[PDB]
């Protein structure tokens, strides 16, 4: 279920948070101007790239924690509100968490494992409601 798929990708974040982000950025190209470092980068060079790594992790650990501390897939108003609230974050709107869950649900069908895709995709729902709530456009 949604708390051992917690435990699946946290077994190994770096390896999941790469390949989920790259599935992401390949889905919706448009999505990767944002990350003005890794335009003209393919996945072995950003594989490559230590600051890639780092910003991966440190973004599906926090989705971990927002992930961990959700009852039945329902997130924190107060991790909603962190995420409105990132400088990173300023220029977003919900389309741009929408299509990280569409990418991050289409990766977990399509994996050889028994991810709870239906409970992301629940979460990825909840989330955008309160992101929009938290005031995010
Ligand atoms: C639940 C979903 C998300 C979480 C948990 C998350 C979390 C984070 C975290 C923790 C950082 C700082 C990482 C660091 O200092 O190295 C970050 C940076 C950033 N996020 Fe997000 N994020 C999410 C979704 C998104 C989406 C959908 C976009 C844009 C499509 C986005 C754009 C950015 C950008 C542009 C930065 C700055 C890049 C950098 O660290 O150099 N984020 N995010």
């Amino acid at each position: 279920g949604f708390k051992q798929d917690i435990a699946t990708i946290r077994g190994d974040l770096r390896t999941y948070a790469q390949d989920i982000f790259l599935a992401f950025l390949n889905k919706y190209p448009d999505e990767r101007r944002y990350f003005k470092n890794y335009v003209g980068k393919s996945d072995q060079e950003l594989k490559s790239m230590a600051k890639f790594g780092d910003h991966t992790e440190k973004v599906f650990n926090l989705m971990m924690e927002v992930a961990d501390r959700a009852t039945d897939c329902v997130p924190l108003a107060s991790d909603a509100n962190t995420l409105v609230q990132m400088k990173q974050h300023s220029s977003l709107t919900t389309g741009n968490f929408e299509k990280l869950f569409v990418a991050l649900v289409e990766y977990m069908r399509a994996s050889g494992q028994s991810f709870d895709s239906q409970s992301w995709d629940r979460f990825g729902k909840n989330l955008v409601s309160a992101l929009s709530s938290a005031g995010m456009k």
